[PDB]
């Protein structure tokens, strides 16, 4: 059931506002950081919803007015896409796939230009989303520093040690519209997904589901995103999609999810319910130190041995044809 | 053609003592040993027939008397099979894959012991057939060492010389019963291949042919032999069969064929045409040195990642699933 705000103040969100899907998906648990039980999942990398860490409690006031009095003229990255869907691709594989026009097109600006053409395309009512992604480095004004200083530092290195994970790689930065989807894909990175305006509704899948997912071609430029198609799924070429089981949650203001390593995400900004804002931190997870072996590692050969071949043979594009001389009438 | 034998002794051997087969073929170049072609298609690794090397030219007498006589009382492997198809299975192996029980039972003996159940076999008009398969060590005879020492090794140690090759890793005798067929198989060493007594028809196919030739597994114990009855083939399971293109030859007292790294061979004594001799000496090959690819290194490569995998998953019943799990929806 959707939860209710403090003092009243109505649902805040209601069912119509998630897009239909052709697939379940059960609770992740929303639990206190003293909980013995968040710990406990946390360490057996499964996903929870943190409800009162304040890990970002400064940065709960942030509107889109108070980031451009304070973020400073700096250069920021957004994406721009016609359509719902935002499909992330890699730069550097673009060579290794020639027949593959990229339908969501990347623009740097300075924030004002990025709220210019927001508040435009409101008022011309257009089909055109986009997305805010930026690692947050150093142009920042001097109030989001304070902002920054001001995170609950003290909890997230104190879960880095007790998982035993390596270091802070990144602290993206999301503003985004209503509706945005990010369709799903999975990171090798250890994930703090932390909800600060706006709310979003996020549809994990453990890694055990890599046969349903139909991740593309390590070498292609999607590499680690479903190919299957959520909102007309092609149950000819990814037949067991149809066997798909998600576990699924709202986050809004406050909430922080963890993502654990290797868990695939497809996140989608509610609809008519305004921008989000979103913070997340990503950390190395600990390194390998035993059968039976877990899903994931078995993810981490697919994707060796298929970097391996493309290495061995000079050629992404042959990799496939190796693969199936390799099974045809052999192991298949 | 079959070639008439010198003092017009009559055909050789005719048609009708060859089984018919499903797939076309080509004829292998015989020629002789100066002949600059010969030592063009050796450094190219393509078969040749040489008719004059003179390489066992001592040998040429010994029939199974003489080697009675003269071998000595030691120890010899016989492969044992109610059948004309001699199934090579490797006995490390084994463990793999349970499911498989051995149709052709190997046994140690003394070479009176084998010519014992040789003759019987004959005089009882049995269907049994046996193959006598010696790694020539040390335990034989005066006048046999007489025989080896007069092999033509200024020959062959140049051969081995001018294609750069590593060590003589060893020499096989051969000796069958009439019919015994070789099924297809490749070697990873070169080969040459020196015929002693009685017949064999040869037929050969480049490593480019691995798409038609359906080997089992790397881990199975029949690991590098063609799935694919050559007497029944499986054209449901084995589509790529229907495309299969050989290079055939018959070789005879004084042949020496060529078998380069890596090309299958499929070998049969002919019918109703007595026992064989055959003595083989395989060489490790040049070791590597460039694109485009050659299909022997391909070969290598599909070999690789499947002894990687294997180890990988700690068990190689789980190699299959990971390779189908890995292409479809993917690569296929
Ligand atoms: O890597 C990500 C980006 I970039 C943007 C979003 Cl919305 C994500 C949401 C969940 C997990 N990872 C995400
Ligand atoms: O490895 C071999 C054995 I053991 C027995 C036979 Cl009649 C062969 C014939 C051709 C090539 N290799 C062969
Ligand atoms: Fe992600
Ligand atoms: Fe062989």
């Amino acid at each position: 059931e959707p939860r209710e705000e403090a003092g009243a103040l109505g649902p805040a969100w209601d069912e119509s506002q998630l897009r239909s899907y052709s697939f379940p998906t059960r609770p992740i648990p929303r639990l206190s950081q003293s909980d013995p039980r968040a710990e406990e999942l946390i360490e057996n990398e499964e996903p929870v919803v943190l409800t009162d860490t304040n890990l970002v409690y400064p940065a709960l006031k942030w509107d889109l007015e108070y980031l451009q009095e304070n973020i400073g003229n700096g250069d920021f990255s957004v994406y721009s896409a016609s359509t719902h869907k935002f499909l992330y691709y890699d730069e550097k594989k673009m060579a290794n796939f020639q027949n593959f026009k990229p339908r969501s097109n990347r623009e740097e600006m300075k924030f004002h230009e990025f709220v210019e053409k927001l508040q435009d395309i409101q008022q011309r009512g257009g089909e055109e989303r986009l997305y805010l992604q930026q690692t947050l480095n150093d142009t920042v004004g001097r109030k989001i520093v304070m902002d920054f200083l001001g995170f609950n530092w003290n909890w997230i290195n104190k879960q880095q040690g007790k998982r035993g994970w390596g270091q802070l790689t990144s602290n993206l930065l999301l503003i985004g519209m209503e509706g945005n989807v990010t369709p799903a894909h999975y990171d090798e990175q250890q994930n703090f997904f932390a909800q600060i305006k706006g709310y979003k509704r996020c549809i994990l899948f453990p890694p055990d589901q890599f046969e349903c997912l139909y991740p593309y071609p390590v070498h292609h430029p999607c590499d680690r995103q479903s190919q299957v198609d959520f909102d007309n799924p092609d149950y000819e070429r990814f037949p067991n999609f149809q066997n798909v089981v998600g576990y699924e949650t709202v986050v809004g203001p406050g909430d922080v999810l963890y993502i654990p390593m290797y868990w695939w995400h497809h996140i989608e900004s509610l609809l008519n319910g305004g921008i989000t804002i979103t913070v997340n931190f990503w950390y190395k997870g600990a390194p390998t130190p035993e059968y039976p072996l877990k899903a994931h590692q078995k993810v981490a050969i697919m994707r060796n041995i298929e970097k391996m071949l493309g290495e061995a043979l000079g050629n992404p594009q042959e990799v496939g044809p190796l693969l199936n001389t390799m099974i045809k009438g052999r192991y298949n």
